[PDB]
Formats: C-alpha cells, sequence, structure tokens
C-alpha cells in the first residue's frame, strides 16, 4: 500500500528511541522525511540506520518544556524544507504524580507532557495547512483506563485526546486531519529499564503482559508506528478526530479474560 | 427517593451559580449542607432561599487559583463541621483560547479550569476517605466533540474526564466514589449576558438551540444538577469513574436530525 | 429528592427477580404502578413485599416470545389502568451460544434476549406518547467488553444498546425518553444459573463484590424519573467499575 | 507499505459493489485473493478490472440469507485455495424497519443484515485459525447514533459491533484479530436530500468514498495491525465524534 509520503517533512517529538523512534524508521522506510526534536541526541546506531533510508533526515536537540526551543526549531525545519506535512506529538514520560503530590508537581507533569503537544501545535499548523499535512498525538490507555497514581500524566493523556478532538473540528476547513493513537503496554528500552529495577524483572515482565488479551505479551513500537504512520497518509484521508487503540485488547475486552 | 444525604458537608466549587448554585440549593433540598466556594459573594436572594432550606450551609470567599486559598478553605470547612463527604469541583470558564493563542494563554487557561480540579480533590481526598465520601466533576461535551477555538477549555475539561477515571481507581479500596457530569447547552444568566452581546440574541439563542435533539431547548442547570446530587449519593453506591451526559442527546445522537 | 413516579404505570419484563424484581419493588417503593411480565409467577414473599408499598401492582403471566401474549398483555394491562407510562425490557438469559453452535441456536438467543424488546417497545411505544412516558433497556456490559463463548447473548445486548440511541431519536418530539442501564456482575438467580464466584467477585474494582440489584434499580427507576428529563439516548454503566477501569488493577 | 497480504485468500461478502468492491479491489491490488460472496454475478467491466490485478479472485453466488448457501460457498472456497486468511462481512441494506413495523419484518432485517455476519463467522472460523487470520465487520454509525425508522438495521449493525468484542475475546489464544470499520455517509448502490446531508460532513463536507473505507478495511485486515483486535474504526470524517454544531 502506497501511502504517498514520498518527502513529506514530518516532526517526530521524543522520536529517537521507543515509539517515537520507530515512527521515525517507518516514516524513513515509507521515503518521508523524518525530523526528530528530542532532548538527547540519538543513538550513533539509530543515527546511521535512519540516514541509511533517508539521507535527508534530520535532528535537532530540542527541551520541548522550552517554548522558545520549540519555536526556534519548528523554524529551522521550515527554513530547511520550505515545508511541513505532519507533526507527530510523541514525548512523554509516566512520572507517578498522585493526588497526594499537590500543585507544583501535578503542574511540573502537566509541562512534561500535555504542554508541549499544545506548543507543537501551536508552531506547526501553520505550516500543516498550506500542505494539508496531519497531526498524530501519541497518548496512553491511562488517559481512559485511569492507574492510580498517576494524575499528572493521567490528566495529561486525557487532555490530549480532548485536544485531538478539538483540532480535527478547528483545522477541518483546511483539511488538516488530527488523530490519536492509544498504546497500553509497549516494550521498550526504558520500560525494560523500569523493569529491570524490580527484583525479578522477568518475573514483573510476565505479570504485565499476563494481562494483554491477544498474545499475552506487550505491543511493540513497529505495531504502534505502523498504525500512527497510516494516520498520518491519504490512506486516511477521511479519518480526523479518532483516537486509535493499540493495546491487544487491553482497553475494551473483558477484564475477566486469562 | 432518600438519597440519604441529610447532615452531609458538601463543597461545591462556582456554587453561587448557573450549574454550581443548582447544586447547591438541591443539596439544601435534600438537607444535606452545601458549602459555596466562590470568588465572589452569592447574591442575597440565593442565601436567603439556601439559608432557608439550610440554615448550616455557608459560603467562603476563595480564589480557586490560589492554592493556599484552597488549602485553607477546605481547613476552615473541617473546622466548622468536623467532617467532609462531598466535593462537587465545577468552577470554569471557556475562555476561547485558540491554536494561534500561545503558551501564556494555553496554561492560563489550565489554571482557571483544571488544576483546581486536581488542588480541591488533593485538599478534600484525606477528608473523603474518613466517611466513605464522594467527588463529582462537572465536565463539557467540549471534552468529547470540539467546538474548534477553545484548545484550553477543551483540554481542561478532558483532562477532568481521565482525571475522573484515575481517581476512581486511585480511591477504590477507600470506597470514595468519582464520577462526572457532561452538559452541552446549559442556560444560566452569564450565557444569557454573552448572547446579549450579539446583533441579534433572541436569533442566535435560536440557533443554538435548535441543534439539541430532545426538545430543541437548552438544558436547565437543574436538571444539571439532579444528575450530580444523585451521584453524590449512596444511591449510586457502586457508581465510580463514570462520565454522565446530561445533555438532550447532543453529544451522541444523529447529527443529521433536525 | 421527589421522582415524581406517584400512580405511573410501568411494565418491567422478567420483573418478578433479580434485577427485574428490585426495579419493580423500586417502583412500588416510589408509588409507581409496577406491572410484571413474566413467564412464571412470583414467589410469594415478592408478592407479599410489592402489594405492601404498591397494593394495586400486577402480575401477569406472559411468554415474551411469543408476540401474541406481548400484544394481550400489553392491551390487558391498558384495560386495567386507562394508561402507560413506562416500559423497562429486562428479561433475558446469556445462554452461552457461542462461533460453534450454528445458525438455529443464535437465532434461538436473540428472541430469547433482542427481539422481545423490540416487540414490547413496538407494543408500548403508542401509549407511552400518550403519557410521554419513558423507555429503560437493561443490557450487560458484554455488549461491550465480550465473554466467549456467547455470541448470542453479546449481539442481543449491544442489539439493546444500539436501539437505546435509535429510539431516543425516533421518539424524541413525542418527549419520550430512552435509555439504558449497563450492568456487570450481578448477583440474582439468573446468575447462579449460569470458587468461580469469589474469583470474579475480585475482579470489581469497587470493594471486590458483585453489584446488587437494588443498586441497578436505583439508577434504572432514576432514568424513569422527570429528574432525568434531559437525559435520552444514553447509556449508563452501574458495575463498580467492571467496564472502565485499568483491568490490571487488584 | 507492505501489508503483506500477498496470496491470502479473503472472502468479501456484500463483495461486488460499493463498500465490498472497494474492498475487494484494494486487496487484489495488494495481491491478496479476494473471493466475492454475493448474491448477483459482479458486472464485466469489474471483473476485467479485478482480474487484471489478481488473475486468481473469484466470485460465487451466494444468497447469504440461507444458510447452506453460506456453509457450501465457504466449502468451494477451501476446496479451490487450499485456505482462508480473512473474513470480511459486509453485504446489508438500511431497509428502513422502524418501530411501527412490527417482529416479522423486524426480524427479517436481522436476517438482511445481522445473522449473516453469524454465519459466516461461525463457518469461517475454523479455517482462520488455521491460518492466524483475521475478520473485518462493517457496520454503520447508525450503531450509535440512531437514525430514526430503522430499529431492524441500527439492532443489526449494534450487534456487529458487540460481536467484534466477542469475537475477539473469544479467538484472541487464536492470534485471531477481530475488527470493525463504522462508515457514515458513502457514496454508493444502496446510498438536495444528498447536498443537504453532505453539508454536514464535518470533513470537507461530502461523502466518505468506498476506497476510503477499503484502505482501512484492509490495512485491518493485515499484520501491519498485527496488535489490534476488538476495536472500532471509524472512517466517517468526523460524522459520530465532532461537535454538530459545526458548519
Ligand atoms: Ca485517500
Ligand atoms: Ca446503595
Ligand atoms: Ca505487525
Ligand atoms: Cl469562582
Ligand atoms: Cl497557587
Ligand atoms: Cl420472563
Ligand atoms: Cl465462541
Ligand atoms: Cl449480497
Ligand atoms: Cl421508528
Amino acid at each position: 500500500m502506497d501511502l504517498n509520503l514520498q518527502d513529506k517533512v514530518v516532526i517526530v517529538t521524543g522520536g529517537a528511541s521507543g515509539i517515537g523512534g520507530a515512527i521515525s524508521m517507518r516514516l524513513a522506510e515509507e521515503r518521508a522525511i523524518p525530523v526528530v526534536f528530542a532532548r538527547h541526541a540519538p543513538d550513533g546506531a539509530f543515527l546511521d540506520a535512519l540516514a541509511q533510508r533517508q539521507p535527508r533526515a534530520t535532528y535537532l536537540p530540542v527541551e520541548l518544556q522550552d517554548d522558545a526551543q520549540c519555536r526556534d526549531a519548528v523554524a529551522q525545519t521550515i527554513a530547511t524544507f520550505g515545508r511541513l506535512d505532519g507533526l507527530v506529538n510523541n514525548a512523554g514520560v509516566n512520572d507517578g504524580i498522585g493526588l497526594d503530590a499537590g500543585r507544583d508537581a501535578f503542574v511540573a507533569s502537566l509541562e512534561r507532557n500535555l504542554i508541549h503537544y499544545y506548543a507543537m501545535a501551536h508552531y506547526c499548523v501553520p505550516h500543516l495547512k498550506a500542505t494539508r499535512g496531519a497531526i498524530v498525538n501519541i497518548s496512553s490507555k491511562t488517559a481512559v483506563t485511569g492507574q492510580g497514581n498517576t494524575s499528572g500524566y493521567c490528566a495529561s493523556k486525557g487532555a490530549q485526546l480532548a485536544l485531538t478532538r478539538e483540532w480535527a473540528v478547528a483545522l477541518r476547513e483546511h483539511g488538516v486531519r488530527v488523530n490519536a493513537v492509544i498504546p497500553a503496554e509497549v516494550m521498550t528500552p526504558l520500560y525494560r529499564n523500569w523493569i529491570a529495577t524490580f527484583e525479578d524483572p522477568e518475573a514483573k515482565l510476565a505479570e504485565i503482559a499476563a494481562k494483554v488479551p491477544l498474545g499475552r505479551r506487550f505491543t511493540t513500537p513497529d505495531e504502534i508506528a505502523d498504525t500512527a504512520v497510516f494516520l498520518l497518509s491519504p490512506r486516511a484521508s477521511h479519518t480526523t478526530g479518532e483516537w486509535l487503540f493499540v493495546d491487544g485488547g487491553y482497553t475494551h475486552l473483558d477484564r475477566a479474560l486469562v
């Protein structure tokens, strides 16, 4: 299936590892031009692989919580390419800020998660209009299921779903589609590192995986990326405002199944 | 139907007008004790009518965006009554902060809407546990439908739905239920005043009302209040994490109907 | 909270035990007049308690799968009371008809679960229009969660949610509201017919216990009342968090 | 994007026109082998175009309301191809059976719309297990929005959404994914009253195309959707979920 993404310029936030890295790599494979915005430099191996598929792919160091850096990085991207065709809002962290944590911790969580999705759309949308481009917001099942000690991240991820509907309405006349992908349990190096802090990492991984209905396994970053890149493409030309769950049945299938 | 809310102490934010006022009044009618947190003093007729139903009902002047004022007003409420049985998070404003407004405007919208729902829950929850009390979060259809030039409000209202699920999970063992009510178009004095700024206020009102499937009319504050107060009561003793739409069919019925 | 249901005539299908029984009992407590349509006679204790609350409460023996019996029982209800103010579609059975069962078994499940919700609405709607009455359809979380080995029941319960939206649209200009309640795990005779219990109870997030028929009834009766006067087309989940809260919680 | 559907055998019910036809054609383009089950023979122009893309694609005349024809047509497909990799349940008709119509008309609507989705799954699932294949159920926005005067179709379409969740659960351990696509307004043979309706579609004020429905359906059949199961994908230009008040 030709996604018609050749030479389309797409910014991917947190685009050098995990879900974001898989999205950047998939974009390169579809002959698009991914532009990675991330705090820390990508691995050499990642950059080598990306450049091999798409020599024009770029990486810009960006602290997304710094509004001026978002502004300037988008400006640099437009200066380089003259156009923007997509934005994937993906950077985030489940920072475990519960009800008990208080205002400052809650607001800091909104800065880490929610506020830069808005900032990035704010700076990208004026350019997406010209190309009838697209936005994909990566959210989390926690936006609708809860988790229990993560008010900051939950609030952020839910606001991202709401903003997906809002921006779809706002941009309908410009032909700019806005959709979300909702993962549940996705195996990434960061998740693997977190699991490694447990007494028995293999048992902890198995305990989490056991609850995923389809195959009792984690979703892969590639699985998230395939749906996200489909949504960026005109193959999804009448899909806007939607929340696509790519989660092995985690959110919607009977909790009682084993 | 006996709601068993007699002598139960319930804080209602923005509780002296519109939806909040109707919730306070219904609470008083059920012989609960509403405690109004609002920036401005309620009008005299409101206070008289409230006291007539419930002499112990109180008002505290509170700027909800000031964390210390939330903290101190909750403390004052505990000092006066010795207990807390419910929290209704209701204060908000649709401030029309679009994609083009930028960071400072978007964050200010979060402060006006989202952040004080968290602050109030943060300060109230430790007390609600002792009484196996309840929370109701008043949201907005815009959280799921979008509207188009109100990113700040939409994000806030969607985060409030997500937090409803989150807090329901967090507090399940303590028997504290958390639910949301989602209005669409509700006629209030403030809405009436906004409409009065148009060239032809009556035609504008008609334009909006024509789109509400059930009766082609606005929902009333009392209609919102009756579902909200039901949700505060042990009549809703196995309802938690839910979003109840009270909207005349606005959100879910075929857009094509006249 | 006054529900203003006094003297309102409400048919409750399967209304003499479990969820249906609690709905009838709650209606009687609110001084409404429940009219139980069910295949088998209610037990004496149920009738004693029901009549103590509402002496005019009635039971009519009805095989809901017989269209003629539905028609005639609605007519009999109108002959006795002169009006109809509510319909609660509730009768059903999780009959475990899976993918391997075949057409005939699947269709039989639709007859046992779905088709009489339509038939009852068909015969009741003209009377409900006259009183600007209300419908509540009792569905099941299985409509949205699935379960396994129960295609017939799941299809039926999902169709009932769809019909709730459809009838809400169809009847909006007549002021007849139509809503659904979605239970998950509720202790009833149907349930015991369907250890495994303790295992299932542990999976209900709120209190690790089954929902009570009384809890389902309180929401169902609220939805019949003018306290829900701008609620139509809605699906109210009364399930202790079963459907919507994180599957991983203990 | 390689969908890895090459030589995969997929039955498409009502697969010779409208949405079904577009799904069959897209499958052929992706080098899958669509097998059209439909009441009437497709037109020669369609068959020519289908053969140009996939010479192995076939059509079988099937009255889906006849359980035996379903059984025998599935058997013939397995005899011919040796495998089944996908089922697309799509055949149906909005037959306008309302509250006033009565039992017989309502049940006839269920036969026309709902019952053959079950029948086809019943006969296809053993073969789908063998290939770790997939099912896509095409539903309708009416399942969640209502419409008026169409209880039969609405009930059927809602049951199909429920069955998507049910079969996803039932078949999880066998690696068989089950998903649904929910169109709203799509210009087809089954489909000023028109200008009125198109104006209400938020994205572009125009109907969704069969090609758009097909692109999502075929993606869902493919291993690119390897951890998607039980889901309802709305492909509707924002019809179901965006603010009703927008112009
Ligand atoms: Ca397209
Ligand atoms: Ca109770
Ligand atoms: Ca895959
Ligand atoms: Cl205020
Ligand atoms: Cl503050
Ligand atoms: Cl019965
Ligand atoms: Cl099964
Ligand atoms: Cl056909
Ligand atoms: Cl009708």
